[PDB]
């Protein structure tokens, strides 16, 4: 019998971070994993890939993280999961405090 944290505290973490998310973590780089696990919309996936080579795409990101807030525990679980393969380093870097 275990008990869950709120999404916004989950998220709170990370976004505290949201300075280095949006200049190293791309939407573009994991848009298949984060759809694959439906934390990402089709709609969404699109709206990424629109602005995927520009620097509208780092603004994207800071926008990206609401997104995935409405999704909290899921985003939260498949963003870590997201990191872990593709910036395994930052991923360590902004759980290790």
């Amino acid at each position: 019998m275990s008990d869950y944290e709120n999404d916004d505290e989950c998220w709170s973490v990370l976004e505290g971070f949201r300075v280095t998310l949006t200049s190293v973590i791309d939407p573009s780089r994991i848009t298949p994993y984060l759809r694959q696990c439906k934390v990402l919309n089709p709609d969404d996936e699109e709206q990424v890939l629109s602005d995927p080579n520009l620097v509208i795409r780092k603004r994207k990101v800071g926008v990206l993280l609401d997104i995935l807030q409405r999704t909290g525990h899921k985003g939260y679980v498949a963003f870590l999961e997201s990191l872990e393969l593709y910036y395994p380093q930052l991923y360590k870097k902004v759980t290790g405090k």
